[PDB]
């Protein structure tokens, strides 16, 4: 399927134990996609002081469309040193590995896979 319904656990930035997906734009996008498929991907909502506490390159989910079954349509965009690789809508948050942190909420998304 070109799209997959996921429920992403929303983590508090200070709880996150693994703060990025790797060391290159291509690796973080690869790893983000693998974790999303394996249900081991968390979401951190971006506010002031969140991103400096995570590791670059960042992986964002961004709104790709204006929401089937409550799931917002999203796609992946990486950022490294202020350059983004991909073009999409509003940031829903930054993806991180999930390794058993307790979530504060769930974000229903439809991921363009």
């Amino acid at each position: 399927k070109t799209h997959v319904q996921l429920s992403l656990p929303v983590l508090q930035v200070r709880d996150v134990l693994v703060r990025g997906f790797g060391d290159s734009v291509e690796e973080v996008l690869s790893e983000a996609r693998q974790h999303l498929k394996d249900g081991t991907c968390g979401l951190v909502e971006v506010e002031k002081g969140v991103l400096p506490q995570l590791e670059q390159p960042y992986v964002f989910i961004k709104r790709s469309d204006a929401a089937p079954h409550g799931h917002v349509m999203v796609e992946l965009v990486a950022e490294l040193e202020g350059i983004q690789y991909g073009r999409s809508g509003e940031t829903l948050g930054v993806l991180v590995p999930h390794v058993g942190e307790i979530p504060v909420a769930y974000r229903k998304v439809l991921l363009r896979k």
